């Protein structure tokens, strides 16, 4: 799974430890092992949600299938609250894109995971 | 609905009041009220098109719904026209992806669209 | 065709031609001309993958078809090849995800490509 997170909140913001935490719950609600597990932050983002520049996030998580209804619920819940705990951004001004990637449309190690 | 632009054009050249037009314009053209709107733009980017490093963008729109073959053409004149006059990028250096997302793979404040 | 690369290696270590080498490349691999092709390189990024923040990249390509089973391990085994020799990223910490894109969802030059 990938996880990406673009930010208006200042590098220095981001506590220390925080990749390894969404590396660590991502695997848990996933079922994945970590070691499939990427994450990217971005933060000092030139950034608006709903017209305004208070704290806010605009993220994606890829996964080879765990993608649906009720997963990307919990998903959201999950997510959101890491990123006001850690971030103080609201969750109301968070939005996530869910994307189900087909095997032989993710690449890696020369290959694909078809 | 959620706009990104990714531009070589330096920081110093994307003008204030750009990503608050952005919203506005967005908000009239998907007829989606601007609290839904959210817009990110990313100066100083190491980008080619073409193979020139000329000025350029890679866009994405995203939305639920609002998406389709006469809509994406309104919205890239519309776009087009904006980067061209807020940014002086050509038409022609400027891709935009457009996304038709379903409600139950947009996260936003612990939970989904759905 | 659009190559989008995020890398943790730094911008120093990004050698000089990259950007042509890709266009370059993908032109051939994807028989698509290089004048429609767009790559973008964003190095200096916080990212993990599989926990580590040893060298890494996270990467898309999008492309109005030459996307499908056999092309992509293709295309993954040219990427990570280059990715290796130019910026010492191993192939296992590589992942590519690759889009298909209807013409129509393809906005350029004030229009889109249906």
């Amino acid at each position: 799974p990938m996880f990406i997170v673009n930010t208006n909140v200042p590098r220095a913001s981001v506590p220390d430890g925080f990749l390894s935490e969404l590396t660590q719950q991502l695997a848990q609600a996933t079922g994945k092992p970590p070691q499939y597990i990427a994450v990217h932050v971005v933060p000092d983002q030139l950034m608006a949600f709903g017209g305004s520049s208070e704290p806010c996030a605009l993220c994606s998580l890829y996964s080879i299938g765990k993608i649906g209804g009720a997963q990307n619920r919990s998903y959201s819940k999950l997510l959101c609250g890491l990123l006001a705990e850690r971030l103080r951004i609201s969750p109301d001004r968070v939005y996530i894109n869910y994307y189900d990637m087909n095997a032989a449309n993710v690449g890696w190690n020369n290959s694909t995971f078809a």
